[PDB]
């Protein structure tokens, strides 16, 4: 309670499966915070070979040997695939290896079929005592570690197919790939009609293949889960077709792997090719990126993530008794949960076989959730229609407030299209309130925002100005445009003229309408929700720009580096960035720190400089103090290491952030912007009344958020005592719960 | 050894004698340094008053009792004028105050009259305990507190009669009073032919007298030591008006208080300005500055010097022992001595008695040293000749080199003067060493530096450039204009250019004459003298907008002051500056510090900040360190006194140096601006061998400067290892022995 949890206790990690960007921090972190709780940490090199094979495949694990891993894609203890430990004549060497080291507590990173054969080789163990007793080592040691093996799975798999995990290591880098690429077909398809058709990893698990659909307004896609029953062909090519028509350069068919038809016949990526070559003739291109999904580097989440589960199975390990069932790490929610192993794999098995036979409504609802309705809304938005007019429809206003961000444009796009496809009028405003007001208010037609998910920065414009000392003008627009529904997507002045909107309804009976904010800021300082749209895309930069300068042509080795973040108040950033970049120190606002601490983090950062690192990182808030600044800490940090270390200074500040969108913040983007127009129709239904609508309730202005595993709307005003108003910030960030975590993989 | 030295130790200071500037410096020093010997020190108000009265007249001194008191003028424990302690009747008393309140030593500041009476009150202290044991208190006292009565003499008064002491307390405050007088004085006469006879302060002593004489180029000047012997009124008048004519604007005929004539008749200010007024029949005007030579704030020095003497005595009390005699305490050569208090007062009281009798010779001899050569100095500079001109005299050059100082026109005038006093040519150099260079060279005539001895800046022009590059063209003017020898007056690239000259002998055998470097800079740093020309001045310059930031128009109080001092890398001003100030910290490169320690000195003025003190002050070298620099020590002062106190950062820089020299500065510019000429001509003579100058020995290239109690010629070649060239400072620098002690003032 604690450094004294593990003191006696040693664990032995292995990379299992195939290479998922992350498992390394994963490791990582599992060893740090092994060795941290006074237990001993052991490596196994090349997956569960290194445990079946033994000797010099598994080597004890220091500090500095996973030191510089955070930054590095696949996996560095090794994976292999060792197929001696899926029989028996193989699960005792290895338990040989284990108890002959003298070992209790394993760690297995890996996917589906990695976290299956630790699975069963935990029910499976107690025998293997008895068995490699028959002439193994001393029966003085099997009534000395008996019912006392302790396994996590982590879960790692560039699929997402394991279930009880909300994401699995790498996902967010793959799709951060398969992205990029399509980032790069989309954006030169200036010719003919080009048509690419790519096809993505996904084995059973549509996915990725989903998600970057939805991320990047594929055409057309296919997934294992639902396959595209009857007579699509001509759907496919009546909509390739009734795309070309509308005007449109590029198309992208989005081919999962494992795509199949009805029956089960596979959909070839190459079939899809044929097919409208002869039936449309377009330029077809065929891509199969392929094992390229597993490469670059971790993205920023992927990095966080892994330091997050890698802790957690630590915990899990030392915190396993031999009544307590194997253990499978795995977020859910945005919250570390120890998931039964068996559960875990028994279920994710269910799947596998609900798809084998041709009950695909099963399939789709065992994964379900979430998944659902990306599906849902992915085709929804990939429509070609939309729907017919009518008057009667609510008119819906959709507009950008505070500085611009990473997602907005996808927001907006989903916003106004779901609008439309309610039947429901949607117009768009210039410029945030300075929108309702001089009154550039346009009428959105499904075109409008056509290809938008993927832009980065504001299409419509996003001022931060606030509504109150105008009220006049906007309410007489609200009137004269008719509006009856506000859509805020932005940073604190969406939430805070949010505020200043229901004041407003005092005194005006026009603002009397509902509103939902949606959190659009880098910064993620909005209150009531966990993230904000265009924080990863912010972070990923920032992680990035920190590993690019963690070179420099520096005269000679020995360097540190102090890193001045962004984001107000908020040490968000930061601290995240602090962490998936692996920084000695991130100083923020919301941990106050004393020279008498700055000092100490110091006396040790040189005393590291000393010895095993080259390279040193310091992050620094740009706010989290007044007088220790950016030119304090580095002058510290500079004196106090002459001679020892060299150092430079860094102020990042804000980079034009309105650069272009990460996967995770378009989908945000998307998902939000349909779940509030959707609120939004039911708040304008429950307000009319007598030709007028009429709403006074607190109910009908929300900021949606994210809240542990839902997304909720929250009114307003039931957050003012939940926001610091000076800082602009909210009061209690789940993040500060990581502070410790980035503090002791530093080795404080 | 020691804060346990005076530990059952108790002390009573005592301020007799006239208000002199500075006294207050001793006394703070005397108290903060007696506290902290681990003693206790006890005031008595009203001189020796207080003492024979007693009771509500001895209070006992706090540390915060004496804050505030450095910059204050006159004596603030009171000074009277009690003529009950010249008789026994009442030195009984005062020696019943003292053993009834428990004391053993005693310190009086004062000056001849003072210092005599405690004399007196040693010696008949013996008796006083048999006699005040007839009916005083209980003998069991007496057998406790026996031969151990131990006092300490610290002079205080501003005539500087006092001998044994090279200076007393005022003495340097007051010359400054007098100086800003005739500096306004002098400075407006340009309507008639206006003389001024300004009577000054002495009674017997004509030091001020002759100091400010020559410190204005007073026209004529009356002493007691010499009085002017014979027919003079008619010099005087014939000297007024030969002045007149060669075209002069303005008189100022100096007069000492005490001013006699061969017989004793004393000279009269109306008197001297009737005969003027009868034989001349000029405007005169009489002043007699009269006790506003005791007003205004002390001088940095007189500042300093009684910081210095008041430690002294404290240490001097404490190593007191029942065989030790009576102490005064008083600078010699520089350094603190305790020299013994009735030879002293017999010494300084056998001038008197000399002086009383016609034996002025005598009076003069007394006096002595230094004074003898003012006097002789003054007058040769006061002439209005010169003499009659030969071709066999030698020519020599004087330049300035390096930043400009106050003093350096003084040197110059005194350089030439002297040099055409002798009968030799001197030619003057424009612009340092791009002056013999060009060839800026002009001859220059007694008159060239008429009236130049108060200005400031260089009238020369000093440029720092150094001669090597150019030996050439230097060499060539050498020959062309026939130099013979060269006087450099400037700062350390006139020590350098100096080192400089010795290579170029080498390969040439112009520069092979001998040269004088005298030190003139700012920043104190020139190796080979304990001061340079330009220092006072520079150090007054500081030290007095340091007071008047001591104020602020702060929208509340409590606040601190950090301020950055210039010198480059010497500490000089700095400490200076920081002691004569009282800063709670000064900076200083020679002095290195470690966060750990800044920390600490901060931790501590905010201890104070919260408590007794509502201005503080800290003193930072402009380059005491790279990395905690203004900005960083500024910024954390302000952290850590954020709520306690405020706080505002002044740079001061490098404010106009060009200003006006302080007495002492153009007496010290006066002295050497002589010594050397002198110097000068007689290396000249000794390397005059076949129809050319030849210097090739060590002797001929020196830097004259002051070393303890005397000045001395050093050959450049010989400081060469006294000399850090990196930070163009001399190692080994004398002030560094002050460090603690403005430390402990502080209260560390």
């Amino acid at each position: 309670a604690a450094k004294t949890l593990g003191i006696g206790k040693a664990i032995a990690v292995l990379t299992s499966g195939g290479d998922a960007q992350g498992m390394n921090a994963a490791v990582r972190a599992v060893v740090r915070v092994g060795i941290f709780t006074g237990a001993r940490v052991f490596f196994v090199h090349e997956g569960y070979q290194g445990l079946v094979d033994g000797g010099d495949h598994i080597k004890e694990a220091t500090w500095e040997s996973v030191s510089m891993m955070l930054q590095l894609g696949g996996t560095v203890i090794g994976s292999a695939r060792c197929k001696d430990f899926r029989e028996r004549e193989g699960r005792l060497r290895a338990a040989y290896n284990l108890v002959k080291r003298g070992i209790t507590n394993l760690c297995v990173i890996g996917g589906d079929g990695s976290l299956t054969g630790a699975d069963t080789f935990r029910s499976e163990w107690s025998d293997l005592l008895s068995d490699l007793q028959k002439a193994g080592k001393i029966t003085d040691e099997e009534a000395t570690k008996s019912s006392y093996l302790n396994i996590v799975g982590l879960v790692g798999s560039i699929d997402n197919d394991f279930c009880g995990t909300d994401m699995t290591i790498g996902t967010d880098s793959a799709l951060h790939r398969i992205m990029e690429i399509v980032d790069a077909i989309t954006t030169t398809a200036q010719s003919h009609q080009r048509t690419f058709v790519l096809e993505v990893m996904g084995r059973h698990c549509g996915y990725l293949a989903l998600v970057t659909s939805l991320s990047c307004g594929a055409d057309w896609v296919f997934i294992p889960e639902c396959p595209p029953d009857d007579d699509w062909e001509e759907h496919l090519c009546r909509r390739l077709s009734e795309t070309r028509t509308r005007g449109s350069r590029l198309n992208i068919i989005i081919v999962a792997e494992g795509a199949i038809d009805k029956n089960g016949k596979p959909i070839t990526s190459e079939d899809i090719k044929n097919l409208v070559v002869k039936r449309l003739g377009y330029d077809t291109r065929v891509t199969v990126l392929g094992h390229v999904q597993r490469g670059g580097t971790p993205s920023a989440f992927d990095r966080i993530l892994g330091s997050r589960m890698g802790v957690e199975a630590v915990m899990a390990l030392l915190e396993g008794t031999p009544d307590t069932p194997a253990c499978v790490v795995s977020l859910s929610g945005n919250q570390a949960v120890r998931l039964p192993l068996m559960e875990c794999v028994q279920v994710t098995k269910d799947v596998t076989k609900a798809m084998d036979e041709k009950k695909f409504d099963e399939a789709l609802k065992l994964r379900g959730r979430s998944f659902m309705n990306n599906w849902e809304v992915y085709k929804l938005l990939a429509h070609v229609r939309p729907p017919v007019s009518k008057s009667g429809s609510h008119t819906v206003a959709v507009m950008n407030v505070g500085a611009p961000a990473a997602g907005m444009n996808a927001a907006v796009r989903s916003t106004v299209r779901i609008g439309l496809i309610q039947g429901n009028r949607v117009l768009v405003v210039h410029d945030g309130f300075e929108g309702l007001a001089k009154g550039q208010i346009e009428e959105a037609g499904w075109s409008y925002v056509g290809g938008w998910t993927g832009q980065g920065g504001s299409k419509l414009g996003t001022k931060r100005t606030l509504p109150k000392k105008s009220f006049e003008q906007i309410s007489a627009n609200i009137t004269k445009f008719n509006i009856q529904g506000l859509v805020i997507i932005g940073g604190f002045e969406a939430y805070t003229g949010g505020l200043e909107l229901m004041e407003g309804r005092k005194q005006f009976d026009e603002l009397c309408i509902p509103f939902v904010v949606i959190p659009a800021t880098v910064s993620n300082n909005v209150p009531g929700s966990d993230f904000s749209v265009g924080a990863d895309t912010a972070l990923n930069t920032i992680c990035t720009t920190c590993d690019r300068i963690k070179q420099s042509a520096a005269g000679t080795k020995r360097r540190v580096f102090i890193i001045e973040t962004m984001g107000g108040y908020c040490g968000y950033l930061a601290t995240m960035a602090g962490l998936a970049a692996g920084a000695d120190a991130a100083y923020i606002f919301e941990e106050p720190f004393t020279i008498r601490d700055l000092q100490a983090n110091v006396e040790h950062l040189v005393q590291k400089m000393k010895t095993t690192v080259k390279r040193g990182l310091v992050l620094r808030n740009e706010k989290c103090n007044e007088n220790y600044t950016t030119d304090f800490i580095f002058n510290l940090y500079s004196e106090e290491g002459k001679g020892i270390f060299d150092s430079r200074k860094n102020v990042l500040g804000h980079m034009q952030q309105g650069g272009s969108p990460t996967p995770f913040d378009r989908n945000f983007a998307t998902k939000m912007g349909a779940k509030a127009m959707n609120w939004m129709s039911g708040k304008i239904k429950e307000s009319y009344r007598n030709g007028r609508i009429f709403a006074n309730t607190p109910d009908s202005g929300c900021v949606l958020g994210m809240r542990k595993r839902a997304l909720v709307f929250q009114p307003v005003a039931e957050l003012k005592d939940q926001t610091d108003f000076e800082h602009r910030i909210p009061k209690e960030q789940w993040w500060l719960k990581l502070r410790p975590i980035l503090k002791i993989l530093a080795k404080y």
